[PDB]
């Protein structure tokens, strides 16, 4: 347990972060907790037993050739320590595909006092010890989700929300790096509400400027980190649908205006977007310019909805489910290279 | 989401704790801190012996004349004395508010030279609710900063982390019914001058109070527990107690808004006597808009423990010594104990 | 460049003098374009002779120094002679009143804001302060302006940041060159926001201002603040009690202003002569406070004086009596002797 | 107009990208009267307006200079000056295809209560000067801020950095409002005996602060340029690092802090020789692919030998111009990494 980051440990983080950011690859977010996976399984009539969770994840992680398109897979703690039905460790299934295991290390959201229901992410207590344990089990990257809301009538996100988001993300990132894990820094601005794409662009640029200043103040090594931001879109209830081209351009611009080139990758979240839109948008983001970091994906639902539906709880559909995962992984791989087959 | 009635309860309790002539007894030593002290009087460090010792403190007749609050460790808040009475009921019978330590300890900040962060925000609201239900009405959380001129400590990062985390802790406490004691302790370690301590103390407090504002902490329902301004432990200079009084007063006057009802000093490694004398001098040198009092552990208990010496034969004598130290610190809190520095 | 003990001592003595109990500041520092307006309203031609006459009548009011500790001038007046050839500065000395000087050069818009503003005048400020000190000035004034608009999120972060940073630079430069800075972050009462919103904004803005003053090493002991009172907006249909303005102003200040600051000298804005006085009185009555709570009034001390003079020396005596009446009542207000809001 | 329009943003972005054109850099010819004095003293030339006009005319009539030079920064005198044959200096630059630029700062003053750290002046009336300069043909501006490293005195102080970042951001925003691309120059001096590692750490901290401020002030990075120091050891440091190390650490500092939307980073060379300024630029470009141009804005490094060759005689003008072209050429090749990891 050492406090100052050494050249050798910085190097391992940098190499791992660059690997995860490999051109044409992205992240499979398979890190649903027991409560979250309950809803996904409810949607397809499948009972949420530990057995069914092991079966479903083993199907994902034995998808032949998945490693051609997936560089990392974020796990929930259960799955990181779990074996598949045939006795193989989940981590060893990932290794066999050439996929780095990752681990969700946050403990969920609580309300910030004297805000209108804005939130803080918990989990700093014991984080170093959890990181050490996860590293020893084979995890090489981590994930922590902060959440911000846009509400123009209520002046959201508040200063206090942004300040809390930035400080706490920076602490988590510094602690990860101290204990061998590449942090994925995730400041998710929700798309809830009826604000325009212009308001999202303005909010996203301010938020990211604060987040990167904080990472600098906390001595986070950007070479050994990744960003997982929202794309810049209109709100879910906004009546003005911009083109996917405008989403692409304003997302690229927000990032070009705020993200230093030393960061090796930006791995987008898809939020409530459909499988198709999540891919089309990533493609548009990449086509509109040359960028000094990889622009790729860290998708959960946008890689799994159709897969869950196809599996439908039966090993007889395992092969079919795996093919659906490969199609989605493949199209997102192409979208990350801008190859799917100025506003100041 | 702070309501008028919650704000009012906080303000009343904070003003009570800061009552003129009263201060805080800190009885919140962990099993591990208690160990060495019980070793020196030949007493086994068991739960029942800690209850025995603390029951002596909490049945001291008239202690509530000088003590407004007593900070407990969790064990003690839920504990019974040897005769089966709840420790919390003993404090209530004295007219003393129970308080509770809610932090979980110190960890090093990455990429600093051994500078520290205080842990305990995870689950804090729920701990506060449980402690409130058990009778606690104020909380304690300690942050630590170090001075080192050569290494530029305390670093910007130490100060930012300190201010931000204290403010989060203070906000959560207030949301859940407890008055937070905000304690940014600047250690006296090292050989720096009193003037360096003064400059650092003023900077740190400016940062702390700005963060409390940013987090919407109600000052009217909080208290501060700072270091006094003193030279470092290895400093060869020995400033007069009048100078400690003046520079401590100046540092607080320059930084602490008058809406805060009380400043309850920590004593650090100061002797029982010096802790009282410094407090007196701080109060003597000026009029102040907040109470300037004490929140003392060892500076109220060292001679008490030594007098008790592990035996109930000496309990009444030990109580007499506590009353003497409690009284002299009460008097000190009212300023009534019985080239040049810029204004 | 580094504040010496004697320089620091002179600043602190002069700031305490300006804040002397029962005294306030006459703001007589209307620029040419501003006094045009006041003179228009009473049919008087804006010539320099008329300005010299009018100001010389103010500054020869017998006994004015009993109520007025300081008088802020415009540059013209600081170097001007009254009609009989006496220097205006010497008239003020004969009254026992310290001269002060407005040292800002006006407002310009901050780019990419909705018409929010920055105050200009830092270029050559040290050399202006030196020249003004030599001519007799011992305090300075600089006005920053902020607006409240909840829908547009005014005042913006950029407005607050620019206001705080620039006021701190000005303050520090004044102190380096012998002048006590009056720090004036004026939040306008324009618009229809509630008094609660004004309270909240005023507290945020003062927290940012005092933090910046700390960051720039401004000596609070040798400075003064000139804030808005906390009032509802001009177009707000609430009409809170004068007691509420008193309570919320006192609260905002108690929550943010360290006691080392010797005085808070309010601006009156668009308030009437009587309301400016009544509000000051209520602010003082509702609590004890560690700084003077007094006045730095222009219109509120002069509108009736000007209307009585009406451009004729035959009314000089009458005009002076009116000035003494308004100075007196404000002197008395400064001593407080003329479901619910959170404590 | 106060809000930057799409068309005016577009003009700034096009001009900034042009200045950053691959293989081109900036001739910094913006020496003030007092600075050019010193340069002329080295070659025994009298500092008269005629000599300044003569020398600059020789620079600006160098045949083919615009193949290597995209922009030339002028001092105000020169912007409004005629060369000896009656042509405007600005027209000489236009004939070369070079954009005229203008220095808009008014020099350095000390920040109070620092150890001789400095603030850059010139915000007062900047908008109006920018307009007048634009009308005269200028399309970009420059403002120099200065920071010092001194590990024993903890320089650069927080105050130095805060002041530097805030004031640069104000200047940049005002330039953009009035049609000029701002060169943002936070120069960290190489004075002292600190290591290259200390310079790396300080540079990264300063740049992080500067870019956050630029964001807070709504500065359009697409229409701006950066002029930073290279990362080098101090002038009196006894360890000489490899040119490759300067290359790498400079790239790394920028990669860690400068968003890609900025089109160009145009280095200052400080005390470096003509050769070292070029070699270092080449190494910076060679060590990586970068999303902004890495080029030069050189004064002495493009001019020392030119001045020495000229020697105050028009009969050496052609020889002087050939020297300029040689140095312009080599720096052009260096800006493409074509001269002919530490975490």
């Amino acid at each position: 347990m050492q406090v100052k980051l050494s050249q050798e440990r910085a190097k391992e983080l940098a190499e791992n972060a660059s690997f995860i950011a490999s051109p044409g690859k992205g992240i499979l977010a398979a890190d649903e907790s027991t409560g979250t996976i309950q809803k996904r399984f409810d949607n397809v009539g499948v009972e949420n037993t530990e057995k069914n969770r092991a079966e479903y994840r083993s199907i994902l992680f034995t998808t032949k050739g998945l490693g051609k398109y997936i560089s990392g897979c974020i796990l929930f703690e259960e799955t990181l320590f779990q074996q598949a039905p045939n006795g193989q460790n989940m981590v060893d299934l990932l290794r066999a595909e050439g996929i780095l295991p990752g681990i969700k290390v946050d403990k969920g959201l609580v309300t910030i006092p004297n805000t209108d229901e804005e939130v803080s992410t918990t989990g700093l207590d014991g984080l170093a010890e959890r990181c050490q344990k996860y590293y020893n089990a084979g995890a090489r990257f981590a994930k922590w989700r902060a959440v911000l809301s846009i509400d123009v009538k209520k002046n959201k996100p508040s200063n206090l929300s942004i300040l809390e988001t930035a400080h706490t993300l920076a602490r988590y990132a510094a602690i990860c790096q101290e204990n061998g894990l590449v942090p994925i820094v995730e400041p998710e601005i929700l798309a809830d509400g009826d604000h325009s794409i212009e308001v999202c662009a303005e909010v996203t640029e301010r938020v990211l400027a604060a987040v990167f200043k904080a990472l600098n103040d906390h001595k986070v090594l950007l070479e050994g980190a990744l960003l997982k931001p929202n794309m810049v879109t209109q709100g879910v209830d906004c009546k003005d649908k911009p083109a996917p081209q405008t989403v692409g351009f304003l997302t690229s611009r927000a990032l070009r205006r705020t993200v230093p080139p030393a960061l090796p990758g930006v791995m987008f979240l898809s939020g409530g977007q459909s499988e198709s839109m999540a891919t089309r948008h990533l493609n548009e983001i990449n086509k509109c310019n040359k960028h000094p970091w990889s622009l790729s994906f860290s998708y959960g639902r946008a890689l799994q909805s159709s897969v869950l539906k196809t599996w439908n709880g039966s090993m007889s559909n395992a092969a079919a489910a795996q093919d659906v995962l490969m199609k989605l992984a493949q199209q997102n791989s192409e979208a990350s290279l801008g190859s799917l087959k100025y506003i100041y």
